[PDB]
């Protein structure tokens, strides 16, 4: 459970995401294949890119970054009352990705990496605790619509 004020302070260090969401979405994929090289190729869209060159130079990369950061960011808005914008988007992710689930734990610790390292003063222990929670909440709830057709149980 997030109180309201681990609430407020997950949306005043999304505030600073939203102040430059490309380069955030850049530094979070970037960070999550260099710790798990194992998911690029799971990532169709990315069958071209091997190195972290490319990856920083890379469109698609970039572009699939902001897609990601501005739906989660819709998401986090909500605090936690979230079903609507949330099924949808899981339905899909269950029907059309094939990409493990357990790679949105991958993503989620990019995220907080990411945020530490960009925002120190806004991203301390509490801040932490508080994105924490909330990537977890998104992240159960994902799996609860996965559940519910069958895909990844």
């Amino acid at each position: 459970v997030l109180s309201e004020g681990e609430w407020q302070l997950v949306l005043h260090v999304w505030a600073k995401v939203e102040a430059d969401v490309a380069g955030h979405g850049q530094d979070i994929l970037i960070r999550l294949f260099k710790s798990h090289p194992e998911t690029l190729e799971k990532f169709d869209c990315f069958k071209h890119l091997k190195t972290e060159a490319e990856m920083k130079a890379s469109e698609d990369l970039k572009k699939a970054g902001v897609t990601a950061l501005t739906a989660l960011g819709a998401i986090l808005k909500k605090k936690g009352h979230h079903e609507a914008e949330l099924k949808p988007l899981a339905q899909s992710a269950a029907t059309k990705a094939k990409i493990p689930i357990k790679y949105l734990e991958f993503i989620s610790e990019a995220i907080i990496h990411v945020l530490h390292s960009r925002h120190p003063g806004d991203f301390g222990a509490d801040a932490q605790g508080a994105m924490n929670k909330a990537l977890e909440l998104f992240r159960k709830d994902i799996a609860a619509k996965y559940k519910e057709l069958g895909y990844q149980g």
